[PDB]
């Protein structure tokens, strides 16, 4: 018989590493690297370009949410976007009233590694709108499953986490954002 | 004036490295890594599959030529074929009785490298069957034009050298080599 943990682990609160999104309303998985800071609710987002994918456009997101801004860089062509944000800063980490729904291991014999699985079930709600998976260990993230706003549901993996930001520059907008809000999509 | 080299620098003995094989007669470019060893004349080449190229077969080659024999390993099927080698060894290296063509560098300001030219031009003959670009400091291989037997040319590149074989299990058959001579191709 193992507790039921009073409280989840604490997510590290920086990190470089890299995520699959896949957007089920439109089928797409952009691939990214991240650029992560809790402290200063900003993250940094750069799409990835595969061999033969049939897009063309791919973005840079850096998103600094003490000054209320968003910016978003065309990567070839550095057309700029500045917006404002409305929203509040989400961390990738597990909300401190979440639900504990299971522990168990990934992999293989030998080769594995122990996860837990949280979630915002509460018995009101048919359907949870979150589910985090995230390492025993060290709390790093996993997965989530994030199904909020009317039911556009968002399913993110997470790997080649480093704890830490060795290249803060990637939080600098560019020389091209003196600059307007555009719609780039 | 810098003195004409009276011979060429000698070139590693072995290594592992990775090439592409420019064929003028079907114009196929083949990416390979090589494990390269003139003392015991042998020599391994894997070929590496890219993203959507439009052929579905792979070839690992053992060339072990004190054992006059060749196996050509299907990767995926595993389909071997044993063959008989007729043909000398020849290494990848400036032969004794080479012209001197040139010495230049090759890239920019800061991130450049000096290199030599080595043919086998002679006045009797127009055309040059043979010219091989190799490092002015380690002699290593860069780039060979090889025209010969009635003039299916190839073009070498060289890069990612490695001197010397860390991992020799490769110049060993696998357990499907209790086989016959196909014609794979
Ligand atoms: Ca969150
Ligand atoms: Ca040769
Ligand atoms: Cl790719
Ligand atoms: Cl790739
Ligand atoms: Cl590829
Ligand atoms: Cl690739
Ligand atoms: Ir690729």
């Amino acid at each position: 018989h193992h507790h039921h943990p009073v409280t989840p682990c604490e997510a590290p609160l920086q990190w470089e590493g890299r995520i699959v999104l896949y957007d089920h309303n439109t089928g797409k998985n952009t691939r990214a690297t991240v650029t992560y800071d809790a402290i200063l609710q900003r993250i940094r987002i750069l799409e990835e370009k595969k061999s033969f994918v049939p897009c063309k456009r791919f973005f840079e997101y850096i998103f600094l949410y003490q000054e209320a801004v968003m910016f978003q860089i065309e990567q070839v062509t550095k057309i700029c976007s500045k917006n404002t944000l409305t929203e509040p800063w989400d961390p990738y980490d597990i909300p401190e009233n979440s639900t504990y729904e299971d522990q168990y291991y990934i992999g293989g014999p030998g080769d594995q590694i122990p996860v837990q699985e949280w979630s915002d079930r509460k018995p009101a709600r048919k359907y949870e709108t979150w589910v985090g998976v995230y390492t025993v260990k060290d709390c790093y993230p996993v997965q989530e499953t994030y199904t909020k706003n009317d039911s556009m549901t968002t399913s993110t993996r997470f790997f080649d986490i480093k704890l830490g930001i060795s290249d803060p520059s990637v939080f600098n907008p560019p020389s091209t954002c003196e600059a307007a809000q555009p719609l780039l999509m």
